[PDB]
């Protein structure tokens, strides 16, 4: 029995609205298509390749990284693959996410010696990093995780990012835009920030947005307060 008003219920509700009950993936699609027209009209971008999602399937492919106990798996039409460095429950796969390869053409996790080594590229409507990134040892490795999430997501799929409290979020927005993830939601919950980043229709589009909004002194990586 999940806690109401938790990060878990927030994410389930957002995922449902984004893919089914509010068609947010289409709203943001139109927004990105307008942004691309504006950039082309200013000569800042040429013809770029766009990749669009098809109508979402009823059962969404969801990857829960750092899952611990698979809280999302009973949520309606989420087909959850849950990974954790130290699984707490038997339905969570053991994996160090930093050592996972993203492989096109496979359709399920591939394990060696009980540890996930390979995950299907461009396969998941949604990737969830709920309180995960602050356990990574470096800002480089936090970015690495999001780069892998990018390769794992279908076009217009979403990376759900939940992180504790203690701006740095402006820099995260810039750094993720640089690699093709545009932020589409930010909400404060008790003691946490809840964010969603979308695999934009075009990586080059997102890259150019990031270029326009780069501020002095902000870095490429994903820092946390305890980087000092
Ligand atoms: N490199 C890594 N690869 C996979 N999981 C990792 C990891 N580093 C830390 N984790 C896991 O990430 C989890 C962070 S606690 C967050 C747990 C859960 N997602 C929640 O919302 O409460 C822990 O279970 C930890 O084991």
């Amino acid at each position: 029995e999940l806690q109401a008003r938790s990060r878990i219920k927030w994410a389930i509700d957002y995922i449902t609205k984004y893919f089914f009950t509010e068609g947010i993936y289409l709203q943001k699609r139109q927004r990105e298509q307008r942004l691309l027209e504006s950039y082309r009209a200013e000569g800042k971008l040429g013809e770029v390749q766009c990749r669009l999602m098809e109508e979402p399937p009823d059962r969404l492919h969801v990857l829960d990284v750092g899952s611990c106990f698979n809280p999302f798996s009973s949520a309606p039409h989420l087909e959850v693959t849950a990974l954790d460095l130290c699984p707490a429950t038997e339905d969570v796969l053991q994996a160090d996410f930093l050592k996972v390869e993203v492989v096109p053409g496979i359709r399920e996790p591939e394990l060696e010696e009980g540890s996930v080594r390979r995950l299907p590229a461009s396969h998941y409507e949604c990737v969830i990093f709920s309180l995960l990134l602050e356990y990574m040892p470096s800002a480089e490795q936090r970015l690495q995780c999001c780069l892998q999430a990018y390769d794992l997501l279908l076009p217009e799929g979403i990376l759900v990012l939940i992180t504790p409290d203690s701006h740095l979020m402006k820099n995260w927005r810039y750094s993720l835009a640089r690699i093709g993830l545009l932020r589409v939601r930010f909400e404060k919950l008790p003691h946490i920030s809840c964010m969603v980043f979308r695999k934009a229709i075009s990586r080059e589009l997102s890259q150019h947005w990031a270029s326009i909004h780069r501020e002095e002194g902000m870095c490429e990586e994903i820092r946390i307060p305890q980087d000092d």
